[PDB]
């Protein structure tokens, strides 16, 4: 699982 | 599992 | 598990 | 597990 | 995120 | 983040 | 962060 | 975080 927040 | 806040 | 915060 | 704080 | 093996 | 094995 | 082997 | 082996 990946979340990446930008 | 990543987790990447930016 | 990998948590980056920036 | 790795938490890093920046 | 919450993974559960079973 | 949670991660159980059983 | 949890991680919990059974 | 906790690691718990079991």
């Amino acid at each position: 699982v990946q979340i990446v927040y930008k």
